């Protein structure tokens, strides 16, 4: 999941013109004002998001917008250059996987309402289909057509905590007892240095340390489990009063010497 984003930078429509060459606004014989000229351009413009697009007819908004259609408020007049862009950009949000590739096309309207709705207010027009990858990187195109320049970007970003050129690999950074991990660019879990383990739970012990018998909570330490001890917690303990005798890597036993016995191994036995 994630969005498709594009942000208007620029339009220059000098003239104030429509796209089939009359002004915007109110023509200007039904003006009661010394205005000489076209009208100002209340322009606005709108996105069509649709997949990859082969031949020409995929151009146009009539094969629908299966990615999203949105309309961003009035930006400006006839020109103008946006000094911030992310103020009227349109946001248009993906579920599950993002395609990568797709089909897009920009009008920019004429927001001059009499009758309300018409397609003769289209002020200038473009398409581009490609394929972009998931990264805050925009993408700047321009196109200038017959009547306007519009100068604007584009760019996919997956929602929070999620990655891969699909946008669907989950990850959360982690610090504490259930894991320590950062996140890598596509969502691998990066163990902080010392741990290991599926959610990089495992400490990372001393080197050395007893595999079986010693233990730790903290990386490079090693602490003994009952009846071990040493720094690496690989010598084992023998049990109390045990004289000719040793552990046999067993926990509190006394294992006689050869030709001693005994519980405690303290009889001579020849
Ligand atoms: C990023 O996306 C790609 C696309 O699926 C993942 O790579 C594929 O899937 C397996 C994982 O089971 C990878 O080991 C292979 O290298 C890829 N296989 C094919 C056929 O493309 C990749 O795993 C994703 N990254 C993360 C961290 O999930
Ligand atoms: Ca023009």
């Amino acid at each position: 999941a994630g969005n498709f984003e594009l942000e208007i930078l620029e339009i220059s429509n000098t003239n104030s013109h429509l796209l089939n060459g009359y002004c915007c606004g109110m023509p200007a014989e039904l003006r009661a004002t010394k205005t000489i000229g076209c009208s100002p351009c209340t322009t606005a413009f709108r996105l069509c998001l649709k997949e990859y697009q082969t031949t020409e007819q995929g151009a146009s908004i009539s094969t629908g917008c299966s990615f999203g259609n949105a309309t961003t408020k009035i930006l400006g007049g006839s020109s103008f250059v946006l000094s911030d862009p992310g103020v009227g950009a349109i946001v248009l949000p993906f579920t599950f996987r993002w395609t990568k590739s797709f089909t897009l096309i920009l009008q920019a309207l004429d927001m001059y309402n009499t009758s309300y709705p018409d397609a003769e207010r289209l002020i200038e027009e473009t398409s581009y289909s490609g394929v972009i990858l998931p990264s805050p990187e925009w993408k700047t195109l321009d196109h200038i057509g017959r009547n306007a320049r519009i100068t604007y970007r584009v760019r996919v970003q997956c929602a929070v905590t999620y990655y891969n050129t699909t946008c669907t690999t989950f990850c959360r950074p982690r610090d504490d007892q259930f894991g320590h991990y950062a996140c890598g660019s596509e969502g691998q879990k990066l163990c902080l240095n010392g741990w290991q383990g599926v959610n990089c739970e495992e400490a990372i012990c001393k080197a050395g340390c007893d595999p079986v018998h010693g233990k730790c909570d903290r990386p490079g330490e090693c602490e003994c489990r009952p009846g071990w001890r040493g720094p690496l917690c690989n010598e084992c303990m023998v049990y109390p009063g045990c004289k000719h005798g040793s552990c046999n890597g067993s926990a509190w036993k006394c294992v006689c010497d050869t030709n001693w016995g005994g519980i405690l191994c303290d009889q001579d036995l020849n």
